[PDB]
C-alpha cells in the first residue's frame, strides 16, 4: 500500500507514534516519506552486506527482522521481515518504537540524518488533523 501524506500521518498517530521516545510524529512522516515514499511493499537488497531493507521505514534484516537469509542475522523485532511487508502497519510500528529505543533514537536511519534532522518538517503533518 502507498500513503497518501495525511492518511499515514492520521495512522502513526493512532499507533502511539506522535512523541514516542521523544519523536515528533512530523519526524516519523520524513522518515517514511524518505525511506520509501510512504510504500509499504517497498524492499531493498543491499549487495554489499546480504541484508534487505523492508517496509514503509526500510528496517534492515540484519538486525530487525529475520528473513532466514541474511548471514549472522538477528531479529531484535522478533518479527518475520514478511510482518514489515503488510498494508496494516502495526508490526512495522513496533518495530520502529523498538529501534528508536535503543541509544541512537530516531539516528538509527541515516536517511533521517540527511533529510530530516535540523531541518523544518512541519510540512510533513500540515493539513492533516494531527
Amino acid at each position: 500500500k502507498v500513503f497518501e501524506r495525511c492518511e499515514l500521518a492520521r495512522t502513526l498517530k493512532r499507533l502511539g507514534m506522535d512523541g514516542y521516545r521523544g519523536i515528533s510524529l512530523a519526524n516519523w512522516m520524513c522518515l517514511a516519506k524518505w525511506e520509501s515514499g510512504y510504500n509499504t511493499r517497498a524492499t531493498n537488497y543491499n549487495a554489499a552486506d546480504r541484508s534487505t531493507d523492508y517496509g514503509i521505514f526500510q528496517i534492515n534484516s540484519r538486525y530487525w527482522c529475520n528473513d532466514g537469509k541474511t548471514p549472522g542475522a538477528v531479529n531484535a523485532c522478533h518479527l518475520s521481515c514478511s510482518a514489515l511487508l503488510q498494508d496494516n502497519i502495526a508490526d512495522a510500528v513496533a518495530c520502529a518504537k523498538r529501534v528508536v529505543r535503543d541509544p541512537q533514537g530516531i539516528r538509527a536511519w541515516v536517511a533521517w540524518r540527511n533529510r530530516c534532522q535540523n531541518r523544518d518538517v512541519r510540512q510533513y503533518v500540515q493539513g492533516c488533523g494531527v
